[PDB]
């Protein structure tokens, strides 16, 4: 009955040794806990919640050990009242950093069970099968990542600079083949683009991607699948202005469009110079978000319960198209205290804005512990707050998630959503 209001990351966990996703069977978000390919589903954006449990984005359900010993994990109920059992709750343990191929830095840990000491673990040594727990080995199969893309650079609609038609996806699912079309008010024509080359559809989730693996040929959309043929740059010596070529990390081959006339199939192709292998991204100034927190009640004498719902206000409909340039927004950058947060910040908020759109979904939220993990004598509780303008109209949006920090103080968390209070008044942070 009460999601996670104090998550500390959202995204793909993946195993260290594999770089397989840790997959929930099927898409419901319930069921045994195994390696798979990563398949940007929304169960395997996994939550890794402040109150130690880890969930996911398709069911509120928790990450379980099937009974004691070495045994199966599985995504289960959550067990809430009368609290979260030590079965259910994990901690980090030694890191791992490493690089991906993407070129992006990524933290690996182990994840250890607080009621038996056990490491969430994969049969065997290489790193995909069932998973489960068992005795912590210092092995590469008992480390996990939340995944990471790195920054996110640019988004928007992909504008041709010969045609002024938009890169599109054939029908409107955001799957199959790529191709020049009229740019159309839909989320299969708007693309977020990252540091770690992936460019990414927002209807379907999945990237823009060549045909077979040697980054020569037909360019449609495909399941993300970390090959470098899928990494796209968009270096400056192919700028003009705004217009800037995408050349593919494989073949080194430009986006092209058939002919010259920025007309026809897209694919790649030996880079020319012309205007049909350079693309304008499209999209409406937002200004960089910034988050706050509001209190919601306060006792000097005990716990805090309140009804906790997640709100929007903003002059018109969050439409389907208004909600991505927001998510895309929120991604590029938010301040906290006049500073920049980590990518994992970012990236999580923009993740929870998307999970956000279809309810919730109120909750009647008891803060039984302070943020930093006594127990909850007194104090308040305190609301998220995230607010932006889009800058043509001048209209402030501003969205209070279900994301709550509990301390003993009546001084606003110095700590931002996605990061830890190091202590009992939140005065500082970890997990940042
Ligand atoms: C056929 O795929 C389905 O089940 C597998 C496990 O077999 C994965 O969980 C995947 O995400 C889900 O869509
Ligand atoms: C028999 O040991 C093997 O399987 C267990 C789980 O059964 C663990 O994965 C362990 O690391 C692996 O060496
Ligand atoms: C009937 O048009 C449909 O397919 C074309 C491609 O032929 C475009 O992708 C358009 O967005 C979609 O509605
Ligand atoms: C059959 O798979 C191959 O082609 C598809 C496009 O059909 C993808 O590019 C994939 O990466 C590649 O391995
Ligand atoms: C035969 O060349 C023509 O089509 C290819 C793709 O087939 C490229 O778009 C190239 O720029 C164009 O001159
Ligand atoms: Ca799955
Ligand atoms: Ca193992
Ligand atoms: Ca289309
Ligand atoms: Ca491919
Ligand atoms: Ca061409
Ligand atoms: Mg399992
Ligand atoms: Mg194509």
């Amino acid at each position: 009955q009460v999601l996670c209001t104090n998550p500390l990351d959202i995204g793909e966990l993946r195993s260290f040794k594999s770089k397989q996703c840790v997959d929930i069977v099927g898409n419901q978000g319930s069921g045994n806990i195994a390696t798979y390919d990563c398949d940007g589903l929304s169960d395997q954006q996994i939550i890794i919640c402040g109150d130690g449990t880890i969930r996911n984005e398709a069911r509120n359900y928790c990450f379980t050990p099937d009974g004691s010993g070495n045994a199966n994990v599985m995504s289960s109920p959550c067990t809430l009242y009368p609290e979260i059992p030590s079965s259910q709750r994990w901690r980090q343990g030694r890191r791992k950093t490493f690089t991906d191929n993407g070129g992006i830095e990524q933290v690996a840990t182990e994840i250890i069970n607080l009621a038996s000491g056990k490491c969430l673990d994969i049969e065997g040594s290489d790193g995909t099968g069932d998973i489960g727990v068992y005795d912590c080995q210092n092995l590469d199969d008992q480390y996990f990542y939340v995944r990471s893309r790195g920054p996110e650079l640019f988004y928007g609609r992909l504008r041709n600079e010969k045609s002024d038609l938009c890169l599109d996806v054939e029908g409107s699912d955001g799957k199959g083949n790529v191709l020049m079309y009229s740019c159309e008010d839909n989320l299969d024509q708007w693309f977020r683009y990252y540091e770690n080359g992936e460019i990414v559809n927002a209807k379907s989730g999945m990237c823009l991607d060549v045909e077979g693996s040697d980054g020569s040929g037909n360019v449609g959309i495909y399941r993300c699948d970390d090959l470098r043929d899928q990494m796209w740059s968009r270096p400056n010596a192919y700028c003009n202005g705004d217009y800037c070529s995408f050349l593919n990390k494989e073949s080194n081959k430009c986006l092209d469009v058939s002919g010259d006339q920025g007309t026809g199939d897209v694919g790649t192709w030996q880079c020319d110079g012309l205007p049909d292998q350079r693309f304008k991204w499209v999209f409406d100034d937002w200004e960089v978000p910034t988050a706050t927190w509001n209190m919601v009640g306060c006792d000097q004498n005990g716990k805090v319960s309140q009804q906790i719902s997640n709100t929007i206000s903003f002059s018109s409909t969050v439409t389907a198209g208004v909600a991505v340039e927001v998510s895309s927004t929120i991604e590029k950058g938010v301040i906290f205290a006049k500073a920049t947060v980590s990518v994992k910040v970012t990236a999580s908020l923009s993740k929870a804005w998307t999970n956000s759109q279809s309810g919730t979904t109120a909750i009647t939220y008891t803060c039984d512990n302070y943020d930093s993990d006594e127990e909850f004598t007194r104090g308040c509780m305190w609301q998220l707050a995230i607010e932006t303008t889009e800058v043509k109209s001048g209209d402030l949006l501003v969205w209070n998630p279900q994301i709550v920090k509990c301390t003993r103080s009546n001084t606003a968390p110095g700590c931002a959503p996605f990061t830890k209070c190091a202590n009992e008044d939140c005065t500082f942070c970890t997990d940042i």
